[PDB]
């Protein structure tokens, strides 16, 4: 029953250096996003927890470790999805078991599925779990692309609550909300968060709110509040964080940021590389100097 | 001179069957614009006035007769861009004469200019004309990704006003907007109005204001009022017959559009399809119906 | 030491209609391919056999039964990749106890892995194992370009074979025959055999082999002999065939077509579609009239 | 009725440093071409000969010095198309008058125009001129596709001959050639000549041909013999060239090359970059030393 409305940061993992998971710095995590950056919720097992670089048993140690973690602090979204749907069935009855208060699940991605593919997908996760379900859509990694009847058919399963809408076509977007003004949209892209929630969506989804989380909150509540001027100045400030973590490696620099405030985030797993360069740890010092000090 | 701000419609043109232009149906086409749009300028032979179908004599008399008919009612851009740098330098000199207010170029297309070729065309023209210069960047035709670092090479040139963004990257807008924050942005995406307006853009030019300007001017006085649940309204039934005109074939249902208010806006110009089918016709009057009656 | 060149199909895995591995059926689809098709080898646990749809005990058990089934008759490559890099070194040491002639690894996908992990990800497979790998690279469903130079750094680890290259560049292809000599390329389009082979590939490696086996080593050989005019009418009729398949779905329609020889190539596995419809039934058995019988 | 097979260069145009057409420059590259390339035929007014950044006399200036100075040795074909379809039929009229063999058209770009759209476009040049017509298909340029279906409706006017086809897509090549055996395709990529040539086009036309025509004819004869290792050693070497060329600047570089073999082939047209740098000098004259005796 839960209210899924608002700012989730989407989970990042702490790793050691061979790619297992470091539970005590995971927890960390957990409580800094809860305690520190203030979020509504977590967005366990997405891109930004690095999900699918990882095995069945890992994600499932994730769902439960942050679960033990956030207990009923805060709202907690499982995101399941994989090109292997029996995985997901496997991953969403466990996480449902666990009490997450929605499953979500990526476009099945790789092989170019259809679209009647990709709906039953959806409906089958949904049928073995029972939860809510929430559509995750990022284009620029998946190349799937969903219209607006598209989504349309995907909602006729009325346990679909909506879209977590890491795309940048705003068009659809507003499309979206006009066509399904009962389902919800979670912005995806956090340097676009201003112009997102000027369209009404019902929340946010971002890795950066794992270190900037209480400006994230202000721009969208200024926003929808009116207050346009106030919250650009502060997505102004975001965005020079942003194109700097961008520039230095996204998930070794949030980490590093988190290390900084004394947050045990550890490495990154492989493939992707596992820890920066000294030239971009004196780097991200200086990000932490100018916008998080 | 003339303050550059606000909304300006990209003049559609009147054209007889044989591609030729109609003067007196593109006079009603200008003071439509100006005396019941309500528009703050026009844009003049940018994509929407079927531009890069004509040749240099037909671009001459289309600028003659818009400034001749406006006079100095509202303010003027002409855009004078081409593949063809000399055409470009004889229309802004053109242009110029006329006392047009402003130039405005499309970033050079069909070869794969470099950068520096870019930027040496806009100097070219602006030394050779001595007027202002609006930069036109329409991607998703032209295929030219211009960065931050790149336009703000191109605002070394103290006559660049800025750009006219005909682009979804809202990203990009805003740091455009951080880095150069005394230079303008129109906007050029209708459909996406409210969420360019939130983002703080000066302007906006569009083909759907020549019917549907006294909504345009509201979603963008609202937004610049935070009153944002009153602008999405109105851009949520902008966006219905936005869709709905889409559709039905862009240029020739915003004519036939115009054509219903009495307007001569005539044919458009091969190889476009020259006039709408009789189920278009009955289309376009439905929305005639639904959305400007 | 087994050669590695000429002709391998890229194996069809037979499902249940649960999902599961149909072992009898398995087998006959790789006694069909060793003594109907009469390939040099397999290509095992590939896109095309719904390898990335599966868990890892499942690709584990496929290889098994494809190497007590083949036993030493044939050469075997196994394909190892994935996203998951612990996942790929403990397949490819699975694979190397079994006795598989070679691994192969897809680029790893979904992230936008840089060149830097890339290569790191071939090596880390190859340094855990000490088998040869062949570089798996499919543009078209991964999003990863590979150049000329990027191919050398890759093939400074001497246990790198080569690179089965389903990719369409002929320029490219050339360039890399030119550049690395002495390293294999196996063409992964069967409709594009003859240019490929024609340029000085070693070999193919294909999803049609499962079932036009002898027509795939006709072009093959002939074009090698240079008996253009004969390889071509060969390819044509091929290629009539592959036009048939792709548009009925290419996976079922290669395992109807299986089926209609007395072969047990099962469903295909979720979310892709399981089952061919009657229409599309009727269809493929037009195919085997016109071209298999 | 002249035979349009075999090799054609696509003509580059000597420009004075103003922009202006140096005449005296054009009918020696054009003497080139017919004495030392020993071409079959020369495609006028296409993409290589910086066609598309002049005016429509221009153009027309280009065509008359080529026909002048060809006069009937070699076949001519006349590039007559634009974004403007009442120019195209301005200049295809104008080159019909001049006695050139048969027009060809370049895909309507820019606007994105219909697949019905682009048909009456090649259907209204022809008819208002009367002469062949070949469609020249450059998607890297353009961004049209056109698919085999596409093709035949554009071949069901019986005055289309076939297809300049400067495409990288070898199954689209072969399914062309195995629906309409009787109409012709020319290759347009140098580079990948011996591939399009073992699936039997009919010719080749290209920018590299103005200097390396000897090997460009070796490559294609040999291969229509089946005399493919030799052939691919000549595309070996021929590509070398090419990588450099392209490297250094393509238009510029060949200019340079003839220019060292006593050609006066100018400047390229702003906003090309019109000269090259004394460093590019210099690499060019080790491609020739290397590659061009």
């Amino acid at each position: 029953m839960k209210n899924l409305k608002g700012i989730f940061s989407a989970l990042l993992v702490s790793f050691n250096a061979d790619g297992s998971i470091n539970e005590k710095g995971l927890r960390q995590i957990v409580r800094y996003n809860i305690d520190k950056m203030k979020v509504d919720g977590l967005y366990v097992g997405g891109s930004t927890g690095e999900n699918f670089m990882l095995s069945t048993e890992e994600k499932k140690e994730i769902f439960r470790i942050a679960k033990d973690e956030a207990k009923d602090e805060i709202a907690l979204i499982a995101q399941v999805g994989s090109v292997n749907l029996q995985e997901a069935i496997e991953l969403g009855k466990y996480a449902t078991e666990l009490g997450y208060d929605s499953l979500s699940a990526v476009t099945p991605f790789y092989y170019k599925f259809s679209f009647p593919e990709i709906k039953h997908y959806y409906d089958s996760i949904i049928e073995a779990t029972g939860n809510y379900m929430i559509v995750y859509s990022i284009p620029f990694l998946t190349g799937v692309n969903i219209g607006v009847e598209q989504f349309g058919e995907l909602y006729k399963n009325p346990k679909v609550l909506g879209v977590a809408f890491t795309a940048g076509d705003f068009y659809l977007l507003e499309r979206l909300k006009k066509a399904y003004p009962n389902h919800l949209i979670w912005a995806g892209f956090d340097e676009m968060m201003l112009p997102a929630a000027s369209l009404g969506v019902d929340g946010a989804i971002g890795s950066t709110f794992n270190v900037n989380g209480v400006r994230a909150r202000q721009i969208f509540e200024l926003t929808q509040a009116g207050k346009l001027k106030e919250a650009l100045e502060i997505q102004h400030v975001t965005n020079d964080l942003i194109e700097g973590i961008l520039a230095n490696g996204l998930y070794l620099t949030i980490k590093e940021l988190l290390k900084l405030d004394g947050v045990e985030a550890g490495y990154c797993r492989e493939p992707m590389t596992k820890e920066l360069s000294s030239e971009k740890v004196a780097f991200a010092k200086e990000l932490k100097a100018k916008y998080l000090s």
